[PDB]
Parts: structure tokens; sequence; C-alpha cells
């Protein structure tokens, strides 16, 4: 699709089984879920955002589809108040920002 | 243009009439850029993001060019560790979001 951005742009997720809405965001350099229960090795992380940092799991090479794309990322898991998709993701979609 | 994903998708931007350089944020509702000498009214407001919440100054009906685009919008400045324009403005540029 041709997504323009007089709203937030959500499109659908499925990670770990489940169903999700999620912002396509390429502000952000990497994907980030609300928690959840993943199954999976992990490691900590700190990620920063506009107003400040939070900690969050990472998870490497999980199966994750984006719009009906289905992708294979690393995935945060943390206190994110939205769950975002970032660069590493919009990437595999072939996303393009036109202007 | 059209602008891929593989790399931060940085702009130079002329604001104040100084230019900078700003990141394009399909994930911002709205328009923060760092702190710098701005003229013109403002008041306060809060803008939330990952980690919590920043107070800064908004500017109604700022004239802000970007990519060689000019617009006229709501600015706000404050804290934010980079400068980041979000949908208000690039809805004003055209912009659309395409996989
Ligand atoms: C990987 C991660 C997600 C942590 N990235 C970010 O938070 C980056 C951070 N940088 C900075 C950075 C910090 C440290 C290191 N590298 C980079 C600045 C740009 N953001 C990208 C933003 O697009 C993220 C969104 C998330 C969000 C959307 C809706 C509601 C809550 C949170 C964001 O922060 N948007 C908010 C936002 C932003 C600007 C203006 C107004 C508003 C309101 C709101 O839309
Ligand atoms: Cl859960």
């Amino acid at each position: 699709p041709q997504i323009t951005l007089w709203k937030r742009p959500l499109v659908t997720i499925k990670i770990g089984g489940q169903l999700k809405e999620a912002l396509l965001d390429t502000g952000a350099d990497d994907t980030v879920i609300e928690e959840m229960s993943l199954p999976g090795r992990w490691k900590p992380k700190m990620i920063g955002g506009i107003g400040g940092f939070i900690k969050v799991r990472q998870y490497d090479q999980i199966i994750i589809e984006i719009a009906g794309h289905k992708a294979i990322s690393t995935v945060l898991v943390g206190p994110t108040p939205v769950n975002i998709i970032g660069r590493n993701l919009l990437t595999q979609i072939g996303a393009t920002l036109n202007f």
C-alpha cells in the first residue's frame, strides 16, 4: 500500500502466534513490542527514546509477520507505550518514504 | 524522492533561517527540534515517547523547510535527543510510506 500520514500508520502483526497492532516507525532503529511472553533465549538491552531509556529483552531470529509479510529479525520486548516496527523490519518489507 | 530505510532517514531542514539535519519520523505525531533560539510566541506542552514525556515549547504557525519543501505548521522546541520531523509536517509535504 501507499499509506498517508493523517493518522498513525498502524498495521496488523503476528508475533508469538498473537495478532497485534503496530506502528510503522521510520524514526525507530529497532522493533519494540509491548510486554508479552515470548519463548526463547534473550539478552538484556537498554534503548533510548525521546523521554529516556527503557530496559528490553532482545530476541534474535524471531519470526514475525507484518501486514502479511513474513519476516525474521531481532525483536525487543519491553515497556513501550505502543508496538513499534522499526527500520530493521521496514527494510525487510521493502518500505520507502516518498514525497 | 523515495528514501529507503537502510540508514536513518535524515534530511536537511531550515528553521529560524538556520540549516539543521532532522529525522523523518512516521512514528512521531508532532515535530520537535532541539533547543534553539526561535522568535515568536510559544506555550508550554508535554509530549510523550519511549522512556516518558518531556516538556517543550509549542510554537504555532512556524515556517519550516524540509528537504526543499516549504511548510507552515506547529513546531515544538525542547530537550529532544535528535531533531524530529513528525506526521504533522510529513502530511504537509505530501509524504507517504510505501511497501
Ligand atoms: C527504538 C525506539 C523505539 C526506542 N526509538 C525511538 O524511540 C526513537 C528515538 N529517537 C531519539 C534517540 C534517542 C537515543 C538514541 N538514538 C535516538 C527519536 C525518535 N524515536 C522514534 C519515535 O518514532 C518513537 C515514537 C513512539 C511512540 C509513538 C506513539 C506514542 C508513544 C510512543 C515516539 O516517541 N513518538 C512520540 C513523539 C516524538 C516526537 C514528537 C512528538 C511525539 C509524540 C509521540 O508520537
Ligand atoms: Cl502475556
